[PDB]
């Protein structure tokens, strides 16, 4: 019978949902420039701290002199206590720890959606682009804590980020458990800088630094999820990134703050498209298929693609509190919204209904076309 088709509603890069979600080249370039600013400052902070250790290798300087040298570097932007601690850690280094520090140069690699290429323009006031650029410290393998030190490394990355925040109006710093964060409200953007220890020259030795707790390090390699997703796009096809964007857009529209993680949605969606027949020639039908199957994916718990990670991306239903129940409720409603939109009385009502899933972003009802199904 007659149905409304939404393939252009979703895919049109002029003014369909893809057109509303994909960053402009200027926006992408701005994020890349922000990342470069952070990377440069981090390299420079480490060179400064290393210059001091070089001085101490040459002559066993007093603590007071080491301190005064620390105070002329970007580390001056840390609190008095923290500056003292850097100075102390440099002062207390033995020959072997100091040598390895002198050979340490931070490396970089971007993770998250900027790297998955599924970063959406933010929807609701207050929502920001979640950007991640890890700092990697090549060091010998260690059992519980390396030479150089967990404390010194975090202090120097904090020094890099805090020195940028001091130099730029509209930038704020936040300490998170897994990263330092720079927030730039005015640009609807925050950039997260997790720090990793990695071997010197295969995921068993990539260690994420944790800011507080009974563990300073946890084995977590962002490349595992990155490779899994790139492999899934090749396996499933070009439409995978598109439907993941649409599910993330749904989430941004249903919750101002909160909702399921982007990775939980991506993992579930990959499982569905790997196992259920669908048709990239009609992404309206494909989204209906995904929507029909997401509730059962989420109710049983969404497993991480990284098998070494035993914490689910979303908990199974016997572990649900009010927030997970709220997510289940909105997941259950989504295929109903999409079905109702398909059988609406008019184009304008079709648009109104499907925009109750993705928000009022697409306004062009000409993208919706009368079809048979």
């Amino acid at each position: 019978r007659m149905t409304w088709n939404f393939h252009q509603y979703y895919t049109n890069r002029n003014d369909g949902l893809m057109g509303k979600l994909v960053l402009t080249d200027e926006e992408k370039n701005n994020l890349k420039a922000l990342r470069k600013i952070i990377r440069l400052r981090t390299r420079d902070v480490f060179e400064e701290a290393k210059g001091i250790a070089k001085a101490v290798k040459k002559s066993a300087l007093t603590f007071e002199i080491i301190q005064e040298k620390v105070s002329t570097t970007q580390i001056k932007h840390l609190s008095d206590s923290e500056q003292r601690e850097v100075a102390k850690l440099i002062y207390e280094m033995d020959d072997d720890a100091r040598d390895e520090f002198l050979g340490l140069t931070p490396r970089f690699w971007t993770q998250g959606s900027f790297q998955y290429d599924t970063l959406n323009r933010p929807f609701q006031p207050g929502q920001e682009m979640d950007i991640d650029d890890g700092t990697y410290m090549p060091m010998p393998i260690f059992e519980s804590e390396p030479k150089i030190g967990h404390s010194l490394l975090i202090l120097l990355v904090d020094a890099s980020l805090k020195s940028l925040v001091a130099e730029n109006h509209g930038w704020k710093f936040e300490a998170k458990q897994t990263c330092g964060r720079i927030k730039i409200e005015a640009e609807k953007t925050h950039i997260d800088v997790p720090m990793y220890a990695i071997p010197k020259d295969g995921s068993e030795n990539v260690n994420l630094a944790l800011r507080e707790g009974d563990r300073k390090w946890i084995n977590s390699d962002p490349k595992i999820v990155e490779d899994w997703f790139n492999d899934s796009c090749i396996r499933i096809g070009k439409h995978l990134r598109k439907v993941c964007r649409f599910m993330k857009a749904w989430r941004d529209a249903q919750w101002d703050v909160g909702g399921p993680s982007s990775i939980s949605l991506m993992a579930a969606t990959v499982n569905i498209l790997d196992s259920v027949a669908h048709d990239a020639s009609d992404l309206g039908e494909t989204m209906k298929i995904i929507a029909k199957h997401l509730p059962s994916e989420f109710a049983r718990g969404v497993e991480s693609p990284d098998s070494t990670d035993e914490k689910p991306l979303f908990p199974p239903s016997y572990k649900h509190g009010p927030r997970e129940m709220d997510i289940m409720s909105k997941l259950e409603r989504l295929p109903e919204i999409l079905s109702s939109a398909e059988s609406a009385d008019s184009k304008s009502e079709a648009l109104k209904k499907i925009n109750m899933a993705f928000g009022n972003r697409v306004t062009n009802s000409e993208l919706i076309v009368l079809a048979k199904a």
